[PDB]
Order: structure tokens, then sequence, then C-alpha cells
């Protein structure tokens, strides 16, 4: 709807649309005009709440952090009983659902893009330590959650999803459809995990 | 007469390459570039005009060096099996993860293609490993499964090595053996579903 310039509805609307824009196009490529256009807000509203494009981006990074931790909290707590495989499938499903047309997508794309490249610079305290993934991977391979094979497997499993979140137009035109992507990732992951667990147990 | 300056041009480019590889474009300063190259702002500006000109020259030289390296590796490994070839590719990448004079070209180009016919080479390799055509959907997805871990290690292993995958062993031979074993296990599994779908 129409909201007072100084209110929190206007601040949130600007924050979220600039989140989407920044997740698409990075900081440097995005303009004041593009932010105002997508947010449907005057430059006065933007400046009132965020001072400038850099202040807005820093707000976006803070909110993205909060939303990543909310999703980490929601995953740890909504853990349905099941096989380690079915849990890994549910975790991968959460990620794949956030790749296209998801309200939380922009938080993940902004943060993963910032974790690859820096710029308060993103070099502070701790983040989510992928506790639930490493736990699942260790159970699937029967190795401790901080066994070296488990740490490497974490990269082998999440890196493709991270890659898909931030790819722009590198993608020979294969379909976005989540089921075929989830089934590939599960079959591939269980094949690779089984192989490296065998080596680690030899 | 312009030749006397080319050596200075290359040194500044290579030192700027290393900076850009470790810190990205946004965080690198003309001060740091001048300090690492041991050249004044006048000499940098003479060759490259500004920091943006330098970065573009860095991207072109990096591209040339990547193609030299893919040409050399492809040549050395031609007689091998598809698996041997995939292992050689993974080996050159893991060798370039830190403190390698080729490293900066790979990291700089990787950073740039993540955030603005190279993929068909890996797809051909993965297709032969799986006995699937190079543009089968399983081959297209498998290419992401095989390269994305490499790319992620290349340009942000320290951020995850010491913050959020704390204790990660980046020991190169263990890392190559992992990715080879993991890739061959995953490729075998998805190849099997794809050959079943056609049977």
């Amino acid at each position: 709807r129409a909201s007072r310039l100084d209110g929190q509805a206007t601040r949130l609307q600007i924050l979220e649309k600039a989140g989407e824009l920044f997740a698409e196009q990075g900081l440097a490529n995005t303009t004041s005009k593009q932010i105002c256009e997508r947010s449907q807000a005057n430059s006065a509203a933007v400046n009132y709440h965020f001072v400038n494009k850099e202040g807005l981006y820093r707000a976006v990074l803070l909110e993205a952090h909060a939303r990543l931790v909310q999703l980490e909290t929601l995953v740890s707590l909504n853990e349905r009983p099941g096989s380690p495989q079915d849990k890994l499938r549910a975790l991968i499903t959460v990620l794949v659902e956030r790749l296209h047309n998801h309200p939380d997508g922009w938080a993940l794309k902004v943060l993963t893009r910032e974790v690859l490249s820096p710029s308060v610079v993103l070099k502070e305290q701790s983040f989510p330590k992928a506790h639930i993934l490493r736990g699942l991977l260790g159970q699937i391979m029967n190795l401790p959650a901080d066994h070296p094979t488990t740490l490497r497997s974490a990269i082998s499993v999440f890196a493709p999803c991270l890659f898909l979140l931030i790819a722009h137009q590198p993608l020979q035109g294969l379909s976005l459809e989540p089921q075929g992507l989830i089934d590939h990732m599960m079959s591939y992951a269980l094949g690779g995990l089984q192989a490296v667990a065998a080596t680690a147990h030899d």
C-alpha cells in the first residue's frame, strides 16, 4: 500500500526490493534509480532510512544475516525423524526451493556472494557452522561430524547449491525444475559420500 | 623504445593480479598496487590509465594464461582415459589454491565469471566417463556437481577453512583423492539412473 516516508513499512519495502536487486546485480552495478524504481519509493525515502546506496546495502547484509540464522534455527528445530538420507533430502529441498521465486532467496544470494568476495567489511565473529549438514554427512558415512572426510564432503555437497544461487547467465539451457535437480543432487551425493566413506574406512 | 617499458608493465600487471586474486577489485587500492609493484602512480597510469584499466589488462592476461595452461594440460594428458584427464584437471586446480604463480589468473577469472565454450570441455569428459552424450541433462547437472567445489575452494578457502568449516584439511593430495573419489562415485550413480531411464 502507500506508507508514510518515515515509517517502518516504507523502510521494510525498500530493504526487501533492494535485497532482490543487490542479489541479482551486485552492489556496484545497481543505481539509486533502479532501487527507487523497484521499491516504488522516492530517493528521499531511501536517504531518510539508509543515508545512501552503501548504507542501504549494509542494512541489507544485516537483515540477510538475521534471515539466514532464522532459516538455520527453523531447520534445526523442524527435524522430522527419518533416515540420514531423508534428512539430507529435506535439507537440499530447502535450499533448492530458495533458488527461484522465494521470499528468502535474496538473503542467501547476497550473503553467499559477499562470502566469496569481501565488502563494515564481512570479516566479523562467526556464522552458521553447517552443524546440521556435517552431522547428516557423518551419519551417512559413519564418521565423526568433524572427521576430515566430513569437512571435505560438506563442500562437495553445498558448493553446487551455492553455485546455483548466485549464477546469473552462465546457465546449455537445462530446466530450473526442482525435483530433477533434487534427485540428481541426492543420487550424486549418496554415490560420492559412499565412495569416500569406503576409502576412509579402508 | 616502448619495449623498455613492457617489463615494468608486466611486473605491475602480475603484482596487481596477485592483489586482485586475494582481495577482489573493490578492496584493492592504488596505494597497495604501487607498493607491491614498486612503481609510482605515474608509471601505473602511463601503462593502464587507472585502477579499472589495470584490472581489465589483468583479466586479458589471466585469460591468456588460463588458455596456455588448458592447452598444456590437455596436451600432456591426451593419451589418458577420461578418468585420468579429470584427475589431471583437478590436480592443476588444487595445486593453484594458494601461493602459486599461476594461481592469480585462475582466481581472478573465477571471481569475474561468478559476478560479472569452456564448459563443453568438462561436459565432453564427464559424458565419456558416464557413457552419456555431452549435452544429456545428467551431464549438464554433473558438470556443476564436479566444478562448483573447485571454484569455491579457489576463491574462498580461507574464509571457510578457519571460520565455518573450522579444522578443514586443505592438504592437496588428500583433497585431490577426495574430489576424484567423490566425483567418480556421484557420476557412476547418476549415469546408472540415466541408463535405466533409457533402457
